[PDB]
């Protein structure tokens, strides 16, 4: 739990394209250094880590 930062609470970016399928299960689930949060179609995807 907790890689470096946290989830970017904003919900600003909203993908209109037909994309409704999770991928990650948590921080450790996401690759590179992306955090696993819910900022799309209500699933668990990777996002940018916020300090």
């Amino acid at each position: 739990n907790e890689k470096s930062g946290s989830c970017p609470d904003m919900s600003m970016p909203i993908p209109p394209l037909g994309i409704c399928k999770t991928l990650c299960n948590s921080d450790s689930g996401c690759p590179n250094v992306q955090k696993c949060c819910k900022n799309g179609c209500g699933f668990m995807t990777c996002t940018t880590p916020v300090p």
